[PDB]
């Protein structure tokens, strides 16, 4: 799947297959988080004891706003896969610009999910992946720099519902554009959600929450909890995505 | 551990003693509840398909509910050992009541963590259990009575904190006091906690789950999960219940 190539990305084997690798990736960061305490207070906005004058959000916002202008720098949201928390904040870098062929709509930046994803992170699965419960006082930042590759990785698969929509809306135009002039909501969503395939993902994350997560010669990770979590929140944010993407599909 | 003889019952092994006979019990529901699956149905609030006239809540709830005002008749609720889900939602009884003696303080039936405890319950818990996921349309009422009966089992494990704050306040009054007036978290916490035997019970449930889970002649429990819930839940849970107990202690 090259980004210059639009047809190798407007591929929907492809873009499971690399939402397949993704897994890993996402499991591997999970195990990581885990070994911190939950941390409340880093996700707690305007925290006393943890302010930063002139800037108003959590611990959390700020560690992410900061590493965010970081990726900023080095193009990485000028990549269509790639979508901020922060959007309207960052700033055009100091090197050539990496000009991507368009592959998806023009507005397709403008769905940005990462409110919710970042919420439902903080208040569902941390609770799932994390230890012990309360206050790590002085691993707050080591907290946050890995709530963020979380984060970014949720984001980008998350997002990919955009390729997906793109993709299937390509394999049969006359029947989506129906449905969307209609503004059928649960009918683009019976026809784009395919049970099967999400069904097999559930069973492969049990496997790999099961080797991945314990010490070949312990158990960062729970097998029921990835599944809960992958059902209740990964998959279906994905289909949100999907479908709000193909209801704007058919603009000016 | 006699209710009639406060000295009895304020004597921390005794206390001890009764924690461990709990654990079988807990053991015995869980292994109950095993037999049937997540069953998410039964936990969504105010679920179309099982709305219950002049009621907001979910199935649970109403399950929760109704079989307190049962026990509720019995007695259940009189005595010091059981703090209930809908405190407020209880009649007193028609029948001449036992007249228990002071053990713990007036103030004690207001420490009530029913809410934590049925919400964690319900999301970190169940999945551990229950065997396979979905919902089995008509077993919705046996999950409930099952998951009521591991529901009290906890909540009176876990409120046992009082008995056992108490008895430590008695132990040494001079230093709780000093820690309370400082309202000195920490200081309370790491005073409070064994962790011998904290750390003595998590094996022995470990055996008790390698024995009572397996068909004699298969695994209802992993030793590992029995262990995982009580490490990251019950213990923790029992602890905050007495520190709060603590805190309040000092009252007019
Ligand atoms: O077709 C697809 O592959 C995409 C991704 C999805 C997922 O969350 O993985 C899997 C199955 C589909 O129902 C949805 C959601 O569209
Ligand atoms: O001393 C105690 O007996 C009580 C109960 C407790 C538990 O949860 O089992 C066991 C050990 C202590 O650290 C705490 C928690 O207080
Ligand atoms: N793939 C693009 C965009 C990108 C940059 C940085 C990242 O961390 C991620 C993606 C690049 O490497 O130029
Ligand atoms: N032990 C008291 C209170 C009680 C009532 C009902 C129960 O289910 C449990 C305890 C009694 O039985 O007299």
């Amino acid at each position: 799947m090259d980004f210059t190539k639009p047809e190798t990305v407007l591929n929907l084997q492809n873009i499971r297959d690399e939402l397949v690798r993704m897994e890993d990736s996402i499991i591997f960061k999970f195990i990581e988080r885990s070994h911190f305490a939950t941390c409340p207070s880093v996700y707690e906005a305007n925290h006393p004891g943890l302010e930063i004058p002139n800037f108003k959000g959590s611990f959390l916002d700020w560690a992410l706003s900061n590493l965010e202008i970081a990726h900023s720098r080095i193009r990485r949201f000028e990549s269509p896969d790639e979508t901020p928390f922060f959007p309207d904040k960052i700033q055009k870098s100091f090197l050539p610009s990496i000009n991507y062929p368009q592959i998806l709509a023009p507005y397709a930046p403008e769905v940005n999910y990462n409110d919710k994803i970042k919420k439902v992170y903080i208040e569902k699965i941390i609770p799932l992946i994390s230890k012990r419960d309360g206050d790590d006082k002085n691993n707050f930042g080591s907290v946050a720099t890995r709530d963020i590759e979380c984060l970014q990785s949720l984001s980008r698969r998350i997002h990919f519902g955009k390729f997906v929509a793109e993709a299937k809306f390509q394999s049969d135009i006359p029947l989506y554009t129906k449905l969307i002039k209609s503004k059928d909501v649960e009918g683009i969503m019976k026809n784009i959600t395919n049970s099967a395939v999400e069904e097999k993902i559930l069973e492969r994350l049990t496997k790999k929450a099961e080797v991945y997560g314990v010490d070949p010669t312990e158990r960062r990770i729970t097998p029921e909890y990835l599944v809960k979590i992958y059902k209740e929140i990964v998959i279906p944010i994905t289909k949100e995505v999907e479908v709000e993407y193909l209801l704007r599909r058919l603009e000016e």
